[PDB]
């Protein structure tokens, strides 16, 4: 023909082409793709972190006793099963005798043993540990601090905001505005190493973690190393993510009690302490001394069998047992560290004088932490919804009022066109 | 009806869905919202940045004179307010007599004194501190950094790009193929710190700003630390950002002379040193040593009065006074320190004959940095406008040509259809 | 007119304003623009990736034989040219001596001489370097490290997937679930540095890279360092990078032998390796020790005017004749360095004891690394179209559906429209 033979590819191949692209506008919204949004948004009054910091050491060997070798010496590793100190050939020359005269139990008769008032009297002191702190220049004390613990034994925690105090806030940057802790690591009260085993360290540091107030402290696979005789900077970068909830990503939304079994919140952090406590009750009664809850800890017999063969199926075989992923408001906190070297010629004769010890001690045990905010700022690193529902109906029928011109109008049209073909001529 | 009564439904439903599908696409419009975009394009010759480096102590203790402990003693805490040494008890043994001899003012007279030309003998000089630097292999002089001034005292620039000389090029990433200096940062020459003030500081050391050549100095709030006895190799990674103008962001745009009082440039840290001086000149017409203008430094007896609580109330009671946000077109620098320890055992008697000095002074004064591009690319972080205005009429127009079918024309045939109805037939 | 006058701006404004509308949305398609997407996947079984770690020293000072000096003494840096030590005043005590008995020379008769066997006997050797490594508490052996060459001398680099080893993987955080190297960098074997040089180094540590297995090693440029005396932290973060190919960005597609003339994979610092080698033997048929092939590598009385003065002109004359882009599929690698320090007093007296060696040496020459993952994710950092046709053909339907209200057939009708001009009534 020549009016109806060129629209058999007019009317046609358009309606082809049209199904072809309005497939892969609705294909891509099955997708729910996401495109993100980074922003810097200054800011005057930032709030503080919470800093954790704890020692290297778990427990001060001038403050265990007897009794606390004779239950507790397969765990020190200080003793064998066999109660004695393990063929020490060439350990040293005074911290044998220490030990020669506290391993004997020569019809000791023990005393009962508690596992987490070990922790509290065997570990370091604050009391002893800490110098002098500032905060913005105003003094600290050491009851601004507070006891938690974890995997490292005795570890404390500044800002902390739990049991009724306040969250402290700094209104400046520069390095003076903030922490200038000037801790003393003790090495004199450290562990003889003269043994070994696969677990055994030969370091003197002191691990820090800085993280937000919502989480408990997790020093054991967040913490960096500070080393003594050194001041070293940690400035920080506060950074405020906004995660999405599915199908677009992974997200379980936040609540007021939300998977809380042992906490109040929920967090990454909070929710690993939680799946590696269920396991320990259920399994062999125990509760490892760093976990919530009202259960009986276990005595360290216990602790060969029950801590670390069902601590390694949880990383074994029950991958699968229990899974949890972030929530939709974080705040992490960056870091850039940087070193000074601590003990200064000016400064060897006066911290001899003020806390009576050699200019050797100093120069190896002596710590200055100080931690600050760079510049008030926060960055917020958000996910958006790249193609939303409403956007879908203006592509999807731009398309069809482009290729055909049909609205959703003319297509019920059709469809009621249908109606006069049955019965009205048929 | 028949054919009447589903268009009371068919019409006016798809009407009401329009309604409040059009409007979260015009609610969504003024939002204003804005994605990014990271991109790493790579580049064969990219600038050098400009390094700021200033030791730690603001004044040399062997070039003080008995002028300058007699109007500057309560700045230097060597004095108390009645002019005398205080109760410096097991202070040192040397270090007193120098002071013995100095804090006499036994009838004195004294000659008349100036700030800045305290600052500018007795502060570090960079033709002993440097010992050699170098470029890509090819030497430095000393008369490649310039003198600048800030809060630390007397600093130094490096690649500053002011007064005649051109900036300097890489082209190559590599160790070697950027800054190589050598520093002595003069530990005999400290001040003796034998008291204790809030401000007092026991480190040794050297702050170093790696910045861009548009900004001034911001040392303070903004640099990292290198300590002696070892070389630090500071990797670097150039930043390119663009920002976006209100109402999308908030970015005063580039221009040739946008809001210099001071300065030429426009810069954040150009910024606070603008509100920070115009400030001083208005309340008690001081000016500190680090601010530009030409308005007369006040002695340290305003010091006391006029610095320290004044630019205080900055951040205490008027952190509303003057606001000012980032430029449309920064130029980051990111950095990642590690370090390596310098005097080895096979330098240990060459450094000490070439600089006549013993393997001690070696150990403790000798700094290495070294300043580098890891590779030669450079970021871009823009910040893209999200829905502009020719996309909503886009997806505005797609929904009406979707529901109803209706152009713009045909709304306005209506609005003429009633023109047919006022006096045609009424 | 009444009806036909304001048609004249109806009809025919909107179409105005169409034209400007519509171009702006095509003009915008051929930008090619691209906004990113970050996300945070978590996993379970994440693959280690392979470290590589040599000394600052290439040459062992006790394995340098009289044939050595000889054809080498220009290179290393310990004869002139003319076969003398040049004036070594008050270079040391006992380091002179023994090359005062082995820069002799007289009537030596030299023997033939290899620059890849000088490399492999005279390097240090990992069997004495290494003391003794973990992976997850499970020993390692020296036979898990792998011999590589590069620009240092001789490297290895541990868990490299190559020649038939499969690769490692991780299922834990922590600080003990990764690498614990105890280095030895052997201070008392390094080369006698008495003279000065430009190229000379007065540091002693260990430079390490951690990359993916997708490369070969490239120490000189993206290596940190890592102190003697100090256990450094390398905590590392594995993120996952997708680019676009062009038009809109820039990046050779992966395949399976995509532009490889010594290699297999495709990869940037795979590239430039490729690129200083076919220079190198079209320019003098020479090939340095870390370049791949089977061309035969040349004398060092070569390398002083064919290594250096070749390869300084492909940084500054001919830049431009290779390049070579990202490949669309990257791995990297983050790392957050921080220090501890190693010899601690529990300590000083066992290491002391089981390798034999003064509490001196070890202070100066023990280096503890330690590599784990933070935490087991990674970062996805994607590349995606902002703009497909799928969509463009949607915006440009949905103005022309609003202003004019005129399909793509009936343009087409207004076509044949003309048709219906052309003869019918004319
Ligand atoms: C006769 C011709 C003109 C055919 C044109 C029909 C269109 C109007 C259809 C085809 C594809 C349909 C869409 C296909 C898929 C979806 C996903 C669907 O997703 C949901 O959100 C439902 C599930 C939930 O509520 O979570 C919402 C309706 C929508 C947009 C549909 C709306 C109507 C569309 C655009
Ligand atoms: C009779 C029926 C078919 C109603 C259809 C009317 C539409 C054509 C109207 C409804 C919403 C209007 C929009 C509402 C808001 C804006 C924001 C406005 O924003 C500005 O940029 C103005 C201020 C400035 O210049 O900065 C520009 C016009 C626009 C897109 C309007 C264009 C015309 C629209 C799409
Ligand atoms: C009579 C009136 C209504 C004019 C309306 C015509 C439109 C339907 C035209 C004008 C601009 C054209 C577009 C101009 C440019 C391109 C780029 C072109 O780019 C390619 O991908 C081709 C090359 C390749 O395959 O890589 C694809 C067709 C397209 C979208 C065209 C599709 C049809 C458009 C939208
Ligand atoms: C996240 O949202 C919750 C409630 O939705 C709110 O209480 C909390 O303050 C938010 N946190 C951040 C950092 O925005
Ligand atoms: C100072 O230290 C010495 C040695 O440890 C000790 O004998 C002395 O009592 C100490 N003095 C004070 C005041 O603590
Ligand atoms: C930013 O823009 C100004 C002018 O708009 C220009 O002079 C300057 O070079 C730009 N800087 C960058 C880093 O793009
Ligand atoms: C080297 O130092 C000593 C002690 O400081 C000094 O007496 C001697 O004059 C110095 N020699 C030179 C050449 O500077
Ligand atoms: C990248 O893509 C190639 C093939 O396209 C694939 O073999 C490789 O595993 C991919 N790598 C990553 C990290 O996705
Ligand atoms: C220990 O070192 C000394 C001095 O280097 C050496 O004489 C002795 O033979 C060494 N002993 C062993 C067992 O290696
Ligand atoms: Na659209």
């Amino acid at each position: 023909s020549l009016k109806r033979a060129l629209w058999a590819l007019c009317f046609l191949g358009s309606l082809a082409v049209l199904l072809c692209v309005c497939t892969e506008r609705v294909q891509y919204y099955f997708h729910y793709h996401h495109v993100t949004k980074l922003d810097e948004v200054a800011a005057s009054q930032l709030t503080f972190p919470a800093v954790t910091l704890c020692n290297l050491n778990e427990f001060r060997f001038s403050q265990v006793s007897k009794n606390d070798l004779y239950h507790a010496g397969e765990l020190l590793a200080l003793l064998n099963n066999r109660y004695e100190i393990p063929d020490t050939q060439m350990a040293d020359e005074k911290q044998l005798e220490i030990l020669q005269d506290k391993a004997n139990f020569r019809s000791f008769k023990p005393k009962p043993f508690n596992m987490r008032e070990f922790y509290d009297r065997a570990g370091h002191d604050i009391r002893d540990m800490l110098l002098s702190c500032h905060f913005r220049g105003e003094v600290c004390s050491a009851e601004d601090f507070k006891v938690v613990f974890t995997r490292y034994g005795k570890c404390y925690t500044f800002n902390s905001g739990r049991d009724g105090r306040p969250r402290l806030k700094t209104m400046k940057g520069g390095t003076g505005n903030g922490l200038e802790i000037m801790l003393d690591i003790q090495q004199d009260e450290y562990l003889p190493v003269w043994g070994e085993t696969d677990e055994t360290s030969f370091e003197a540091g002191i691990k820090v973690q800085i993280h937000s107030q919502d989480e408990p402290p997790f020093i054991d696979q967040l913490g960096f190393g500070v080393a003594p005789g050194f001041q070293t900077f940690v400035a920080c970068q506060e950074q405020r993510l906004i995660y999405l909830p599915p199908p677009w990503g992974t997200c379980k939304a936040v609540t007021m009690d939300s998977d809380l079994d042992f906490f109040d919140s929920y967090s990454i952090t909070a929710c690993r302490i939680d799946c590696e406590t269920r396991y320990l009750v259920e399994n062999c009664n125990c509760r490892m001394v760093h976990m919530p809850g009202d259960a009986p800890y276990c005595t360290p017999e216990q602790y060969k069998e029950c801590a670390d063969p069902a601590l390694d199926f949880l990383v074994e075989k029950d991958q699968e047992y229990c899974v949890c992923e972030m929530p939709c408001n974080l705040t992490r906190y960056g870091k850039e560290l940087s070193m000074v070297k601590i003990p200064s010629k000016a400064s060897a004769k006066y911290l001899a004088k003020k806390f009576n010890k050699s200019e050797q001690y100093i120069g190896e045990n002596i710590l200055v932490l100080d931690i600050f905010f760079e510049v008030l700022n926060y960055e917020t690193i958000e996910q958006k919804k790249a193609y939303e529902i409403a956007g879908l109906l203006g592509d999807i029928g731009g398309q069809m009022g482009l290729f055909i011109g049909a609205s959703i109008l003319t297509v019920l049209e059709l469809f009621d066109y249908a109606y006069e073909v049955i019965k009205h001529k048929l």
